[PDB]
C-alpha cells in the first residue's frame, strides 16, 4: 500500500518503472515527487499520459538529502509516459529523439523514485 517502485521492461523489452498506485493517484503525486529529484514538469496532458520534464541533476549533497545516488541521466528534456496498470502505474522516460533510457539508467531510477515518493510520504 506504500508506493513501491520496481524496474521492469515494457512489452517490447524496453526499460520502464512500475509504481504501486493507481494511475490518477500516481499522476497526482508525480509533480511533487519529480521536484524532489530535480525534474521540473513543464507541461502535462493526462489524456495522453504524457509529461514534459526538464531535468538537472542534484548536487551530491542534495542526492544525499534525498536518499539516493545520481542515476546517471544526462541533463535535459525528457518525456515521461505514464500508464494505467489498475493498482499500479507504469513510468517510461523517453528522450526527445524518441529513445528510451538504458536499462541500467532505469534501474538506477528505482532508488531515486523510491526516495522521492518516501520524501513525500
Amino acid at each position: 500500500t506504500t508506493m513501491d517502485v520496481q524496474s521492469a521492461a515494457d512489452d517490447t523489452g524496453l526499460p520502464m518503472l512500475v509504481v504501486r498506485g493507481p494511475f490518477n493517484v500516481v499522476w497526482q503525486r508525480l509533480p511533487a515527487a519529480l521536484e524532489k529529484v530535480g525534474m521540473k514538469v513543464t507541461d502535462s496532458t493526462r489524456s495522453q499520459g504524457n509529461m514534459a520534464v526538464t531535468y538537472k541533476p542534484l548536487s551530491d549533497s542534495d542526492w544525499q538529502e534525498l536518499g539516493a545516488s545520481d542515476p546517471g541521466l544526462a541533463s535535459g528534456d525528457y518525456k515521461l509516459q505514464v500508464g494505467d496498470l489498475d493498482n499500479r502505474s507504469s513510468l517510461q522516460f523517453i528522450d526527445p529523439k524518441g529513445h528510451t533510457l538504458t536499462q541500467s539508467q532505469n534501474d538506477a531510477l528505482v532508488a531515486v523514485f523510491q526516495a522521492a515518493f518516501s520524501k513525500l510520504e
